[PDB]
């Protein structure tokens, strides 16, 4: 059976590894480079690792695994009729198609948006790296993991970092925890502008409700937009993401979707860890081992400079400190710099 996978992010890459010893697997990705770790891109940008350390396996490793890897190749249409994927280089037949098309950075729509950078690919990381090497500074607009990772790693490398954020909540956490994360990153050298909204950007900085912040390098990190256009124009139903059932099946026979592009009951997980877990569960399902991925539960650890933080389950309840570095909810936990305690609470 030919399994074709569009996308070689952590979703598609993990799926391919899990299926290649069993099926005839082809991966199609429009980027000209093999799989690289996105969670490590801030580390690269800040100068802590060489660009090559982002690449865990060479092209020969896809070879050794029996995975046909088609790079610098964009899928234009899915011919469900035939059943083939049409790229610009040609046509790729499938018995099973999995869409792992991921997401793009939400683009800013303000006056002066042409001065704002986003971060999604290694190529964005390269441009951001060269811009902060030219300037010695960055302004970050946002405050999910990408913005805080970036700001934390940049400050730790000794760049001037300014972070502009609406409201005062970070990572969807309560205001106490959000303030603690802020304080810890401040001590590291991050200058925060909370309760602050962008009105416009120009060459030399950004205007907010509460003033003008100087910086020629601005990076916007305000969210993602799932890539659903390939599906949409192939007659596959989409909402915010490609609409899947609890077995990752789309509205189209023989077409599945996983990762940042896939939406199940209003949820897109939005992490590499989730994307890889979905790939594993889908691999089990395709191999006739029924499995029920828990779409609700998230558990992930982020590293913002030296600060490691585990966020586990439901943190939307009322929380209580029971030990050093650990706030639990009564169903969830947040753990600062303690992987051991994070594992046992999960
Ligand atoms: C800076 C940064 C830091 C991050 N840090 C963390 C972290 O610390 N922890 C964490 O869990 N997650 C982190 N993430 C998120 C994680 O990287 C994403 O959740 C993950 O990348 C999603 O994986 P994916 O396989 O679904 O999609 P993607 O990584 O978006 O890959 C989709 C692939 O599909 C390809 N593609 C799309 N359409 C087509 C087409 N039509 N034809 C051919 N190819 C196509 C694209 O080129 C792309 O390679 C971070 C992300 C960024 C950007």
């Amino acid at each position: 059976s030919k399994v074709v996978i569009v996308g070689n992010g952590p979703g598609g890459f993990e799926l391919a590894k899990q299926l290649s010893q069993t099926y005839e697997v082809t991966v199609i990705d429009k980027e000209p480079v093999p799989y690289y770790s996105k969670p490590m891109l801030s580390h690269y940008i800040a100068g802590f690792i060489p660009r090559n350390r982002l690449f865990p396996y060479s092209l020969d490793w896809y070879r050794k695994r029996g995975i046909e890897i088609r790079l610098a190749e964009e899928a234009k249409l899915i011919d469900r009729g035939r059943k083939v994927v049409i790229t610009e280089k040609g046509e790729v037949p499938y018995d099973t198609l999995v869409l792992a098309t991921g997401a793009r950075a939400r683009e800013p729509q303000i006056k002066g948006k042409e001065y704002l950078l986003t971060l999604r690919t290694i190529f964005d990381a390269d441009r951001i790296k060269e811009s902060i090497e030219n300037s010695g500074e960055a302004i970050i607009i946002g405050g999910g993991f990408i913005g805080l990772e970036l700001a934390g790693n940049l400050a730790e490398a000794g760049y001037h970092v300014k972070l502009i954020h609406r409201g005062a909540m970070f990572l969807g956490l309560d205001e106490e925890l959000s303030n603690m994360i802020k304080d810890m990153l401040e001590e590291t050298g991050v200058k925060f502008f909370l309760n602050s909204e962008l009105l416009e950007a120009n060459e030399e900085g950004v205007l907010t409700n509460s003033g003008f912040i100087e910086g020629k390098v601005k990076i916007c990190a305000i969210g993602i937009v799932p890539n659903v256009d390939l599906a949409r124009r192939s007659g596959i139903h989409t909402g915010r993401g490609i609409l899947i059932d609890d077995n990752f099946r789309t509205s189209a026979k023989d077409v599945y979707a996983i990762g940042d592009c896939a939406e199940y009951s209003g949820i897109i997980a939005g992490t590499a860890k989730a994307a890889m877990e979905q790939a594993r569960v889908l691999a089990d399902i395709l191999k006739g081992e029924p499995r029920r991925y828990n779409f609700k539960f998230r558990s992930t650890v982020f590293k913002f400079g030296k600060l490691q933080i585990a966020i586990i389950g439901n943190t939307k309840g009322e929380g209580k400190w029971i030990e050093d570095n650990t706030k639990v909810f009564y169903i969830g936990a947040v753990v600062f710099n303690d992987i051991r305690k994070a594992t046992k609470l999960e």
